[PDB]
């Protein structure tokens, strides 16, 4: 495998002659689209890759300044695309991996015919003319109780993620995901990424974006997708999905995969 390959566990999944690209968000792998990728493998070839910091990654690689930004991970990106040599691709990018996407998509727009954004938020700190969700005292409660003890955080953060049935096979998956990072790497990258802005780019979006999330998110309220579509330099659409959960691909694939296919298959008018 190529260096860049082998890095982040790159797999190149089907058949088919044109791309379509899954990134995942934080605590998670690229086996959050395992109930998507069967769907795809005749129409396209399907790129999965793993976020550097992700627990299947070799911690030794987290560069804590490359990665203190959310443009580390979207040179991360570019040299995946560059590596495989894709002419253009889908791009799905899941909650964080959406902005990774767009940011990279500034960049080389050549790259991408289009971004489907999954629970997707530019910035999820209010302030009097925005509402993202989260006061600052609510980070600092997160950061400090993860700081404290990671394995109880784990244990309490996903089923609140995932929604729903505190039992349930998703949230298993994910309590585990998120377990299986170093500690320090999975405190400062969810900092990182709560703390992140990216509103002022949206306007230099070139490339058509498809903005998907559940109707009760805990990390994304409603109006925040409708913010994502006013802002967005270009057209867009947005679908607001009868599911509750930061995961829905994962834990209500019946009702999203046939959502995320329809995104993959229709184009918004010019």
């Amino acid at each position: 495998m190529g260096i860049v390959e082998e890095a982040h566990n790159v797999k190149v999944l089907g058949t088919g002659s044109r791309f379509i690209v899954l990134a995942h968000g934080f605590g998670t792998d690229q086996s959050v689209w395992k109930h998507l990728v069967p769907h795809l493998l005749e129409e396209f070839r399907v790129i999965l890759y793993d976020n550097m910091g992700a627990g299947t990654t070799n911690p030794d690689y987290f560069d804590f300044e490359r990665y203190s930004t959310l443009e580390g991970y979207a040179y991360d990106l570019l040299a995946i695309l560059q590596e495989l040599r894709v002419d253009s691709c889908i791009f799905v990018g899941h909650s964080v991996s959406a902005m990774i996407g767009t940011v990279a998509s500034i960049s080389r727009p050549d790259l991408f015919a289009k971004i489907i954004m999954i629970s997707a938020s530019p910035r999820y700190l209010n302030d009097s003319n925005y509402f993202g969700g989260f006061e600052q005292e609510d980070l600092d409660q997160l950061f400090n109780a993860m700081a404290s003890n990671y394995k109880a955080w784990c244990s309490g953060f996903a089923p609140m993620a995932i929604g729903g049935d505190m039992e349930s096979v998703a949230v298993q998956e994910f309590s585990r995901t998120l377990f299986n990072m170093r500690p320090d790497i999975a405190l400062s990258v969810l900092q990182t990424i709560f703390k992140s802005d990216m509103r002022q780019i949206l306007c230099l979006v070139s490339v058509p974006c498809h903005i998907i999330q559940s109707m009760k998110d805990l990390a994304v309220p409603v109006v925040v997708a409708e913010y994502l579509h006013q802002h967005v330099g270009t057209e867009s659409i947005v679908e607001v999905m009868s599911t509750e959960g930061h995961l829905p691909q994962l834990s209500s694939p019946d009702v999203v995969i046939p959502v995320i296919l329809k995104h993959i298959r229709y184009d918004i008018v010019a």
